[PDB]
């Protein structure tokens, strides 16, 4: 699992992992 991914924040400009 990604970390970015835990944040809500950052899963938006992460649509790549999540």
């Amino acid at each position: 699992r990604d970390p970015c991914c835990s944040n809500p924040v950052c899963t938006v400009h992460n649509p790549q992992i999540c």
